[PDB]
């Protein structure tokens, strides 16, 4: 899994497409030098400077981001608690009525997203529309061993690999 | 001048074939070759035995992040306890970072070690809205994009209830 | 005339170096080494790979597109986009025959297949009919013509007869030569 | 390319003069944006374009092979009729005897030849000798998934 | 794709529609497609019921009324009486 359609446009939107990588050293190549990007690539340095800028256009030109949809206006909830634990979006909000004595109808519910691993909670935002609907939405990097996935400093250049899943 | 710089100082001392960069292994590339389709191979490999060392996710945190030394942002040395697994939650207006390690049975054998580092958020916070992330040279560090409110945490009105929100 | 040192051709295409025609692996572990039990499956992708090989359909995917247009004609496919096609030369006729389907989509399971029959100039040898295909799709089918010679072809005589399949003559039917 | 597999073919056409990459050098063109070193390990898209470097490979033989034997002369055919379909070569003679009231005596054969799957049809040529034996001779163009292989325009160029 | 003719035949509960579009050249009457749709009827339909439909902006339309599978293979009956014929379901 890598998004290699955003790996090899970020050095093809100019005249060569490997002068990207080439442009931050001048052209002497035996001191070890990327030639091929497909067939050679080394470690990305990639440092008005701005290579790993506008590289992602205004946002290899793509603005990935997860987006989920939650219909709540029926519901009307005093408090919406919302708690990202495991790589997983759990959605905890609260209704019922304020009565001391005895108050009757306390509706409560938690919904559970599955993230596509890779997504760090830094990019989830939750939004509730003037029509009563939560849309939480998240910058994607741009499912490894270790477990623990979630990165990303606003940073998406190198901190992706992962696909749609 | 000032030239002769050259900067080709990224390619990694690492020792163990010109890569090493986060556990010497091949299912760490084979992760990153290619699309998942069955008849479509392994990437069959290792280090020398292969096409270049691509740092193509927490590689390029391994050089410049190191510890970020950092927007609510906080700072966590993590490199020394070397956790197997972090789990970090936001729950009620508090981050809880909980690492962890395991089992290697040796002289040692069956020691385990355990952390729970509790931050408490300013009251802006959006839960969703906090991470965590792990270097190779092993220093967790935890930001935040606050939203805008949230008195008690638990009231998100905005984006249209502004009024009463914000 | 100069400024001749450009770059290109090194299919952006978006996927992987190339997307010649389609993103599959079973595709480049065709063209990659020789054929041996575990001698290897290749394991490339692109991004992670030896170079960018163009090696059967890939180097008429920039060149050709049409074959630019001997015996020759051209023929329009990619609306078709086939499958399979079969090209067949059957008593001095030239029949290619298309199908298509492979997907189950709100068309579905429409069997769609057209016959475009062309007929030989006297004298063209029936085993010397081909069509190829590029991915831009336009089919293209030439046969060398002969000495540039029978009237119903299916007379293949001439290696030792030169006396009735031959030279130049005009009389009664005895030998034909440039037409 | 005979059934299951050219690199001999692919890495001689760079390798007959002084340097051995060179002549992926000299019929291209700067030479860091992207360039060709290696041709093995590091190759490039073929564009290779007095155009002498497309037209040294086939060494002035082919001035810009798969072979059958048929012995017919037993036979004594009116007709044979060649016929290239699917990937089989497929020749049938016929034999008869000009009798409007009886024309017994009326033989027939249909031999059918395998191919190596990437011959194209029109490199197929058919030739009869004056001792009575056929010979289907062809180009080997220099198998695949697609399952229709032949192409080539007497064009050998990355076709094999 | 512009048919000269829609030829429409139903056979063994399936509706098979061959169009055909051909040039009238004598010499080289070439650049002539063929197509052949085969749908699978919900057996029970009749063929009666079975109406084609062409539209001036070309998309052919195959109408039938439903009875309202089985063993003996002969399934379609109804005479436009639709009575105690059906028994199949949607599918």
């Amino acid at each position: 899994r890598v998004p290699f359609s955003l790996l090899r446009d970020p050095f093809r939107d100019w005249y060569p497409h490997s002068r990207l990588f080439d442009q931050f050293g001048l052209p002497r190549l035996p001191e070890e030098w990327s030639q091929w990007l497909g067939g050679s690539s080394w470690p990305g340095y990639v440092r008005a400077p701005a290579y790993s800028r506008a590289l992602s256009r205004q946002l290899r030109h793509t603005a990935d981001r997860w987006r989920v949809s939650l219909d709540v206006n029926h519901f009307a909830p005093d408090e919406l608690t919302v708690k990202t634990k495991d790589g997983v979006v759990e959605i905890t909000g609260k209704h019922e009525e304020r009565q001391d004595e005895h108050g009757y109808i306390s509706r409560c519910f938690t919904r559970k997203y599955t993230l596509p691993p890779g997504v760090d909670p830094t990019q989830v935002s939750s939004s509730l529309s003037p029509e009563g609907t939560l849309t939480v939405e998240a910058p994607m990097p741009k499912q490894s061993n270790e477990i623990t996935i979630p990165v990303t400093f606003e940073s998406r250049a190198q901190l992706g690999e992962t696909a749609a899943k």
